[PDB]
């Protein structure tokens, strides 16, 4: 590999993995659109079985990127347009504050304070249904963004309802197989069990939880090397033969609402680059990041603009992971950790990653 991608990823990395104690690491830099990968560590420290190209980790909310571009792909399909009301596709849901949300608020986290997770005490159907009838808003569509699960989850499901397919069919058919992802999973099969590295938190071993909205929100699993290939297809969506695929993932970075210096797509988030690495980095920290924002409308929204940074960060008990790129430059990064360490840290190796060979 090049010299000067191996030095800047090693002396960004190593100290990294060294401060936030962090078990295993896989990590993919893609320079001038080719990917470079490195591996440090334990995907499961009790088996000594060590992190590889092959191992499996929790994505968490990078899952929302994902869930974005299969939105987009049945936009471009036209069995769901963004504009339509959520009631369209949930006629159940009768109750009037509904009347005005519409899938994009709720694929972009501005239907009005819907909340970060669904309830664990949501275990059924009809507890889902009870749920979303019973919220209240606390402000107009379109005024707020905050950052929810139990707001883009939703968009998924109701998203592929015309398709007739389960979330999870319709992820695996449309996004995963033609993009030749065939070690990315929403639910890991027996088969790649050897390969899912455990989660750390508190010393302990972990997986997620089972949840109302889990695929949608947080639940895909994946290897550094499809990782690797999710970030060259968004760099190049155009490279994509699969026409609304393409056209998905161009929808899925566009620009629907900013607040401050950030502007929200579907899943991805953006800013204009070059970007204040202060801006990202504190950014990312989740006081600012889950936080309630006035948000301005883009209107109409502005189609994916090249010269961006464009990331998304993710969660779980046990795993911390990270992805940005800049179109423009053919550039991009991965990093997978099976420890949820801070934000603001992951950001911050990035940003030195990626600026030293921009
Ligand atoms: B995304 O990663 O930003 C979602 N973050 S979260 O806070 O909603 C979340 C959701 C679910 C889990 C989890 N379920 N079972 N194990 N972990 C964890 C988290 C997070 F807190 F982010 F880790």
């Amino acid at each position: 590999a090049p010299q000067q991608i191996n030095d800047i990823v090693h002396r960004t990395i190593t100290p990294l993995i060294e401060q936030q104690k962090i078990p295993g690491m896989a990590v993919a830099v893609i320079y001038q659109g080719k990917p470079y990968y490195f591996t440090w560590g334990y995907a499961d420290i009790a088996k000594k079985q060590p992190v590889t190209q092959q191992t499996l980790f929790e994505l968490g909310s990078v899952s929302k990127t994902f869930t974005g571009v299969l939105g987009g792909d049945a936009i471009a399909r036209g069995e769901i347009k963004l504009s339509d009301p959520t009631t369209k596709y949930w006629p159940e849901l009768t109750a009037k504050q509904w009347n005005g949300i519409t899938l994009l608020h709720l694929a972009t986290y501005t239907a009005g304070g819907l909340p970060l997770q669904v309830p664990d005490e949501v275990k059924s159907s009809s507890d889902l249904l009870r749920f979303y009838q019973n919220w209240q808003p606390a402000w107009a569509p379109g005024t707020q963004r905050l950052y929810a699960n139990s707001s883009i989850g939703l968009f998924g499901a109701l998203a592929v309802k015309p398709s007739g397919l389960s979330f999870e069919q319709a992820m695996q058919t449309r996004v995963f197989q033609p993009l030749k992802l065939n070690h990315t999973w929403i639910n890991v099969p027996p088969a790649e069990e050897k390969n899912y590295a455990w989660g750390y938190r508190e010393g302990k071993a972990v997986h997620v939880s089972p949840g109302a909205l889990d695929a949608e929100a947080y639940g895909v699993k994946s290897t550094i090397e499809d990782m690797a290939r999710w970030v060259q297809s968004n760099l190049k969506p155009l490279d994509i033969n699969e026409k609304t695929l393409q056209q998905g993932i161009q929808l899925a970075q566009s620009r629907y609402w900013q607040t401050g210096d950030m502007y929200q797509g579907l899943g991805w988030e953006m800013l204009d680059w070059p970007v204040n690495p202060d801006s990202i980095i504190n950014g990312s920290d989740n006081k600012i990041a889950l936080a309630a924002r006035p948000v301005k409308a883009i209107t109409p929204p502005t189609p994916a603009v090249r010269a961006s940074w464009v990331h998304k960060t993710g969660a779980t008990g046990g795993f911390g992971s990270y992805v940005a790129f800049i179109p423009e430059k053919e550039l991009g990064i991965v990093m997978l950790a099976n420890k949820n360490y801070p934000n603001p840290a992951r950001v911050d190796a990035a940003w030195q990653i990626l600026n030293a060979l921009q």
